[PDB]
């Protein structure tokens, strides 16, 4: 039918491959998955349509799914998140990948539709990040719905949307919540953003974090990671939250907690980690100090009112890709990053490989569960068993040279748990 | 029958009362419980037998239960944890309290038995910390078992024991797991020990934390708090763990993770936050650097092998209460704290009031739930609803001057949650 | 003439001795000074009159000076700073020590005067902390001025006063600035207070630091240490400064920097590390939140206006020694600590031994320099040579197990410095 | 004579100018210098030959010197440190700048020689960073030596070389040590590297810092900044030092301190902040874990033995500019960054603007002192007066919204210092 793939420049493949080479050495989980299942090919017969930012780490994921006997067609879930040299390597590798940095809402949709049909039939598996693929099939291609063995969501918002779908009886295929595995959530969301947020901010503005007032909206795992990152550089972080528990945590950590209505007049850097709309409005923009850097890191771009900036600023000047400086009627400048989209993936290279290995290992595990043990997952959204969760963490201990302790028969008996058996109750929050 | 109470010295009452006065101003949760239920007296008709360290904060708890119409008889759950001036105030207040610092395993048991019978009948409610009261009634006073409306456990180990009791069909009265409320666990266990661990170590040895190698066993909430406390002072913290996930977290936080077999040769300060036996054995003691300070903060005193010290040391010299310096055949000295018992409560005054207010508020809520809505809790161990969990955090926001944000109808709609309604799924780990 | 000594209770000697025993094992610098000079007795013929807080560490110092052949008579430089068991050990050891906790401005002066005359003549050496002894001799006993070989000051304020005395031609004996050795200043003032500030606050109030607003006046070495200590527990530290450089440093570290006029309305804990008067006035007290804990850690008690509290509070109630709760007309309570005096030494046991070893080693070195090489120090205030400064740090490396690197002849040549020779220019600030 | 300038591409001017625009708003010190001296033109008649990395911040510096009436000709002091868009803006602005990224040791020297001669005569002023310009004139163009009014050095090594030159009677023109101003040293070297080190490492490798063992050579201001940056992301930092004082500081901060001989077997990331040769040798390389990232941040590229890598590695593969992966006979890979040159400036954009404003303001002040008050600086190397040092910090307080406190006449009197007058003795180390 359509082309075999389409990227920005396939001349980037060589370089993309070196990156993939270094990347692999940083993601033990994925490589271990390869080590164990390359022969068995547990994913044989699977036609996985994936919609997840096309980065170097997503490239190692794709190739791991393939090494396991799967058949995939990829696409990014963000028009800015793609890493073109990574996409090139994948494309040149024979994998039909349809993504490139800077697509248009139009081309974006074209790419997703490109992954729906395989050589010997339509997709029978979904690996989503954001729920775009699953929402597309569900609302536009209902016919394919019954041929999909399972879904694999990894984003807080997406998984949130899934639970909602079920709550309304809209979900029609078994889904697995991968975001809520301890190794994914407590490490990706938190440790990931702690490292990739300032990377985006810096590569984009090269601003000095130290001595600045950074306002972080939301103290969830992402906000926790961002608040920590900024704090460590010498910034005075102010937090805004709607949850009294998350609010108390910020307070116990020495962060002042106020409303954006108040904080906007103080902040020097604004970071939205909220999962919802209307976090930074024009009423706030009008208060901001000159040259205030505004950016969003929550999965979607609905948190900052960019339209307002565009329709109220005296003038807008692009400094470079994904970096705009608006001049407001008050004579104050505002530096918007990545047009209100994910700053780490849009102005930088996303989370580091090591941490992505945790999430993606969880991803590969979900793909094998749903595909290999279907009758184990009725229509609804499930979690990965704790044993697999701990296995995922275990796989990365070696690289870090961590030496785990082994319970003695006596201890295991005293604690009333197995030497290896899950070490924590299902309600444990780590 | 027996005496009305028994403490170390009732002459301490005056001072204990001033402490309670200042304490109250630090525990908004308890005071708010008083504010709302003093009139209704939801605990009227309840005869609560409590077994929880008798400290200033436990004093404010006792008086809060009483202000709610309850009838109580207290006792500490530790022979060293009691704060005598606090006990005096309670005793002098007409509350039959039977506890004092430095009891003997014999007197310890006598005190618990003293709380079992009230003026108009035996205890019909349990407020335990460690499971000693609930295990006593269950195995020694089974007759009273059917008159108890419910249990209230707050310790990780105790709640662990409860879940075990049910698993074996031994639990005969509905129990509520208070330790696992987010406001209890993530704040008491973690933030509490972060503050009270060094307090105990310092008051006992006055040692300098900076530049020392502190070895922390277990990276759970307690270990997390201790590791952070020690790190913040300039100590090099090494962690030991059996859980791969908790191990990875330590690693992601920059803590070296090894086995005690290896760390014992390096440590300058040892802290066991494990919930199990045989953490520090003689084989380790023999390796320790001269004057190594050893102490335990995990609920029980089974983690450090003190017997070994006692039966192998060339000689033992007490420096002062709860501080002993053993001389080993190798010519190395070892400073044991609180005889291997909880260091923060035995060498210091336990956790600060503000944080105890969180747990105790949870405690008061469980007492009212079990007492007031019995048919809501069949025999087994339950959790407090999230709504109550968030209410507990909310109650402490004011004192800290935190300004919570309120979702707009639009946002509440977008997120698909209530403006007030619980803001997180039951699986949320914060 | 007068008594041989006078302390609070000589029955404390035994216990004081065990503390001294443990202390010695923590002060390698002093012990090494003992190791090398016990035989030579470089201080033989010296009659050192000392005025320095009489604590366990000052006890090890005293005994070290004696092991070096010196003759001493001690006294504390604070009426609250004395550690009675430590004084008892020294007194019982035959050393005429005249100090005890809780003296009166009257007894304080009597004690200092007690150290001026020795068996075979008046004092011929001064070891001061605060300048009280040197100012006493200079203004009250000028006759003894010409028999004193040298002065040894260790406090920022005292050394400040010395430089002033010289600037006005009032100093009549060679003094050595010991505070300004790198090993004293950057370690004692900073790391010391980082550890002993919260100790004092906690032992006194047992308040929870986390989630509180702590206001620190002055960002010098002491303020730096305090700000860091409070920050590490979860407090939101606000800083006040008069120096633009020290102010910028605070900002670069993420601390908001405002005026006390503004901060008083926000603070929950106030710490004055300033070296001057009128830091916290009544105008501030009237603004403070209820139960605000106020304390001072700067050498003198002139920073907090305690008189005002005493003359304007509706009522004052002592909670226990060195802890008072004033009720203000506005209905707000204010918890004053140590009556506005050094909180770490007055409500706790001062700085830990390890760090005091650094200062005291510097102290012993100055005593030997001034005594042994007099013609090397004309009347004026001098510094210890860098070689001795590095020697002091070196002496503590072993205990911490630090492995120092040794320049190769090639490297030493490239850098143009000696393998051992001082490694930094005199202007180096570390 | 020669061309008017030479850069990589003048088409970059537009973009470089937008960067300069944003940069200006981040460097208050330079802008304030402009505000005050633009009219007076204190640098009129000056022909400043500058040799300092040609970055956006150096661009704002150049334009500030020009706004003050100076005449300049620039060149970078590093063949990789140049920021081409910044150079283009300067070149297109009419300023003869001769620098571009990726020059050859040959072109490097050509550029410096290009700045020596101006329209109306040779250079009469030097603004150096590294001592290359001053060492060139001194050893190659001695004739011009007597026409230069003064030197301005800002690098630790350069200033080190200057002191050496004087010590040997080689220095023939008054020099000013700008690196050793408190506002330069404690902020640039320390806070600068804290922010720009990981930027270079990340942009180059995109490696995850968390959970890695980072080995930092040298604990001076740079090492302090690097150690702190790495620590804050979750890395376990090990320190190596030759100075016992700097070593004790690292220890007191919780960093293990060992020899490179030992640490090389453990490190995952190596950073040399030393100011000398032979820090990382082949004997170390042969021990490093696979894919160990090695980089240098100390001013020169003599710290890592790159020649060895080049002459002993089985094979070398370039991943991209300034990023090479060597394969060692042992089968271990080694990732070298920026060919052993400054990693922050070579793989990233150097220090942020705000902090560079501090150094550069000091630089402008030195240019005016040497030029304007010549007879104030005889041949030798001097420091800027404290008043100017504090002025520099003061100038950046506003942007950060810091509210400095003002001593009262009473306080100023008590402290014995002026309300504005320098607030610290010359030996103060901050
Ligand atoms: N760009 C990335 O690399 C990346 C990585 C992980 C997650 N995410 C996205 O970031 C978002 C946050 O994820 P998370 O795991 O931290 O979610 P989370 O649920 O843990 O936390 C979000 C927090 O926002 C708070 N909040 C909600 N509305 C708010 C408002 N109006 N004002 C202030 N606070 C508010 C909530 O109380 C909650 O604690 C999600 O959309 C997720 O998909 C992005
Ligand atoms: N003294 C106090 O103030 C106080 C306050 C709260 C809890 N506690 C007690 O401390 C203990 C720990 O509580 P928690 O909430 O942190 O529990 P937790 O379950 O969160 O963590 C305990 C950790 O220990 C690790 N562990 C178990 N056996 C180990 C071993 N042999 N070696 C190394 N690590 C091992 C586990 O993997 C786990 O992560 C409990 O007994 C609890 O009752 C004391
Ligand atoms: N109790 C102890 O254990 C202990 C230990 C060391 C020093 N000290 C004492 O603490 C004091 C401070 O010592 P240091 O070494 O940190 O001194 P320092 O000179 O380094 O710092 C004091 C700081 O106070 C700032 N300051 C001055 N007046 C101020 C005002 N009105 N408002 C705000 N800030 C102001 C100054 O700019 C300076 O940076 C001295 O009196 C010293 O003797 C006490
Ligand atoms: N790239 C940049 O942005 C940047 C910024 C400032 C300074 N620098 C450069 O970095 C270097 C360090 O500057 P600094 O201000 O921190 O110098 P510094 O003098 O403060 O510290 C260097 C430290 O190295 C230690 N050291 C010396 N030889 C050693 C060895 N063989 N092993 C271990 N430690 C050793 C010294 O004891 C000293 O403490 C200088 O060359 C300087 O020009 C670079
Ligand atoms: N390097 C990377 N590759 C792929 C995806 C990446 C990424 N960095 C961040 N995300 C975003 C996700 O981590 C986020 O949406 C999630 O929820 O896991
Ligand atoms: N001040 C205090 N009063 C009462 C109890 C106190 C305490 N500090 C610590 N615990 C121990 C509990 O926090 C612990 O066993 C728990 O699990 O909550
Ligand atoms: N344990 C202790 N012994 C003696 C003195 C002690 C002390 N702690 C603090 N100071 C105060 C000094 O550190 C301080 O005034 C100084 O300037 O050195
Ligand atoms: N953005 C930048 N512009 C110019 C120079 C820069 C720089 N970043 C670091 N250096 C290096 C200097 O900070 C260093 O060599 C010094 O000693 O000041």
């Amino acid at each position: 039918d359509k082309l075999p793939y389409k990227v920005a420049d396939i001349g980037l493949a060589a370089w993309g491959r070196k990156a993939l080479d270094i990347a692999e050495n940083e993601m033990p989980g994925l490589m271990r998955m390869r080590e164990m299942y390359s022969a068995s090919k547990p994913l044989k017969g699977a036609r996985i349509a994936g919609c997840l930012h096309m980065t170097v780490e997503t490239a190692v994921l794709i190739e791991t799914l393939v090494a396991l006997g799967a058949e995939v067609r990829w696409s990014s879930c963000n028009i800015f998140s793609t890493q073109d040299h990574a996409a090139a390597a994948i494309a040149k590798a024979g994998i039909p990948v349809f993504a490139w940095k800077g697509e248009t809402d139009e081309e974006y949709l074209w790419c997703i539709e490109q992954t729906l049909h395989f050589k010997d039939g339509p997709l029978n598996m979904i690996l989503d990040d954001g729920g775009d693929l699953t929402n597309l099939i569900h609302t536009k291609h209902p016919q394919l719905l019954s041929g999909i063995r399972g879904i694999s969501e990894e984003t807080t918002t997406g998984v949130h949307n899934l639970y909602k779908m079920m709550a309304n009886g809209i979900l029609k295929v078994p889904a697995i919540n991968v975001n809520d595995s301890v190794t994914k959530s407590k490490f990706d969301n938190l440790y990931g953003c702690r490292e990739s947020l300032i990377d985006g901010i810096k590569r984009a503005t090269d601003v000095m974090i130290a001595g600045k007032v950074a306002v972080v909206a939301g103290y969830g795992d992402v906000g926790k990671g961002c608040a920590q990152a900024l704090r460590g550089f010498g910034a005075r972080v102010i937090i805004t939250e709607i949850d009294p528990i998350n609010a108390l945590q910020a307070a116990m950590e020495g962060y002042e907690v106020t409303t954006m209505d108040e904080a906007c007049k103080e902040g020097n850097i604004f970071v939205t980690t909220t999962g919802c709309v209307d976090i930074i409005l024009g009423r706030h923009f009008e208060q901001m100090k000159d040259d205030a850097i505004v950016c969003n890191i929550g999965h979607f771009d609905v948190e900052i009112d960019v339209k307002w900036l565009n329709e109220n600023a005296v003038e807008k000047v692009n400094i470079k890709p994904q970096v705009d400086r608006y001049l407001l009627k008050n004579g104050h400048r505002i530096i918007l990053l990545a047009e209100g989209r994910l700053v780490n993936l849009g102005c930088a290279m996303g989370h580091p490989s090591f941490v992505m290995s945790n999430s993606f290992t969880n991803q590969v595990m979900a793909q094998i569960e749903l595909w290999t043990h279907p009758d184990k997952y009725p229509v609804g959204v499930h979690f990965l068993p704790k044993k697999l969760d701990e296995a995922v963490a275990e796989a990365h201990l070696g690289k870090l040279n961590v030496k785990l302790t082994k319970l003695t028969e006596k201890q295991a008996q005293y604690l009333g748990m197995p030497i290896n058996g899950p070490f924590k109750p299902d309600h444990y929050r780590y």
